[PDB]
């Protein structure tokens, strides 16, 4: 029913902000509920540092709105 939290961190999951910003998004808007419904993203920031301007990993909240 509430926001839920889901986040997306691995070792080889080596990306720039901006891209995250993207993926977390598409990584939310494909998923949904159990009653096949839709969440947009209320919430995102990365998590652990890689190259100079990347991310291992990124967290990122989603709502039923």
């Amino acid at each position: 029913e509430a926001c839920q939290f889901s986040h997306v961190n691995s070792r080889d999951q080596c990306n720039d902000y901006q891209h995250w910003k993207d993926e977390a998004g598409k990584q939310c808007k494909t998923k949904k509920s159990k009653g096949n419904k839709d969440m947009i993203v209320r919430s995102f920031a990365v998590l652990e540092p890689c190259a100079l301007d990347m991310f291992t990993g990124v967290e990122f909240v989603c709502c039923p709105n």
